């Protein structure tokens, strides 16, 4: 995949690479994370304690809205397959762009489910992955850098049904216009689902759960938790990225 | 291993257990940085394509420096674990200070071996484990990002000797108060080198890296590659830090 070569982007055999590559990925920072209890205050707006200056908002929001400032005067957000958390919040870049060509249709960065994810990472994720309930006092800053790339990856993997989206698009014209007209979200969700994929999908990271982040030498994360993170928020999120790609698909 | 409780700090058997689950953190950020190709210009510095306004030293040492002095503000160098890359540009944290006892000698944050590791990371580990040689345009932020990540473990996993050293240092002070007095450089290092155990890591090395990376249903890194890595890079640097930490030790 080269987003400067379009044709590298929609081919699904790479669309498909890529995806395996994320969820090795998502993997290994929930690892991570799964280092540490759930500290409630990283995530509490205002906390009494964790009080920053001239700043409403939780100690992990300030952590990210930063580091996202940071890379967005690095280009960060000028790449199709980069969605910010704090769209409001980035700044222009102060490198030379570099000039990305035109694949998916122009309204894509509008297209942004952030706020759900980083709401139900907080709600239900954090709760199945942390080591302990309550705070860890000494590690607050160890959490919210965890935190921050856990989100990225889940916010990237998730987007990435746009490029999955225009991919089906492309390969079946006809059936996805008919569908995307009448507004047909059933016949496009019965369509972008592939049951026997997802099967497949949901066993791999079973074993992957399994031999990873054990010393091949007691698991660091629970198998069915990962397939329930995957069931339940991953893989329904990403469809509700590809519909509502979809259905605007054919707009101006 | 809490940083304000001395006893469990000083405890040789929890810093074994901390230096085992940061075996993992590196092999996954070794995996990580894989994916992209080794991008030369992102360690160049100044230069002409990635030319940062007001900054002199290259688009890593940016991102690097930048991350730093925001991780400062939150109290993320006051603990005794953390060495910065650019100590004269931390600053103060803004939030309540953790009260943290002294554990190490007053002078540990001096012992920083930091710059060795950036110029070995990007000179010897690099080659290693990198997709291909060559610039990748498209990916130098997410390289630098990667790279950061590896630096960061790193840095922390090979610091970690302070502790060790004291630990060591107090389990047998006559000893080791014998050596440091007649600089017994060779018999600290012979004292310090665990034979057996070095066998029995690089054996543990081995075998992770056959196994994370890889659906278990590929080889993103080489074994013999990370061994070497161990062998010549990480154990060999960390023990110049428990060297020149324990020549210091009577040196009040
Ligand atoms: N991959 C793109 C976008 C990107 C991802 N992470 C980044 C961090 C900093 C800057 C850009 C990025 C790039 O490397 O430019
Ligand atoms: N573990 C300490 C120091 C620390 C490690 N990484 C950090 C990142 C940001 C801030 C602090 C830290 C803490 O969480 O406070």
């Amino acid at each position: 995949m080269d987003f400067t070569k379009p044709e590298t982007v929609l081919n699904l055999q790479n669309i498909r690479d890529e995806l395996v590559r994320m969820e090795d990925s998502i993997i290994f920072k929930f690892i991570e994370r799964s280092h540490f209890a759930t500290c409630p205050s990283v995530y509490e707006a205002n906390h009494p304690g964790l009080e920053i200056p001239n700043f409403k908002g939780s100690f992990l929001d300030w952590a990210l809205s930063n580091l996202e400032i940071a890379h967005s005067r690095i280009r960060r957000f000028e790449s199709p397959d980069e969605t910010p958390f704090f769209p409001d919040k980035i700044q222009k870049s102060f490198l030379p762009s570099i000039n990305y060509p035109q694949i998916l249709a122009p309204y894509a960065p509008e297209v942004n489910y952030n706020d759900k994810i980083k709401k139900v990472y907080i709600e239900k994720i954090i709760p199945l992955i942390s080591k302990r309930d309550g705070d860890d006092k000494n590690n607050f800053g160890s959490v919210a850098t965890r935190d921050i790339e856990c989100l990225q990856s889940l916010s990237r993997r998730i987007h990435f049904g746009k490029f999955v989206a225009e991919a089906k698009f492309q390969s079946d014209i006809p059936l996805y216009t008919k569908l995307i007209k009448s507004k047909d979200v059933e016949g496009i969700m019965k369509n972008i689902t592939n049951s026997a994929v997802e099967e497949k999908i949901l066993e791999r990271l079973t074993k992957k759960a399994e031999v990873y982040g054990v010393d091949p030498t007691e698991r660091r994360i629970i198998p069915e938790y990962l397939v329930k993170i995957y069931k339940e928020i991953v893989i329904p999120i990403t469809k509700e990225v590809e519909v509502e790609y979809l259905l605007r698909r054919l707009e101006e």
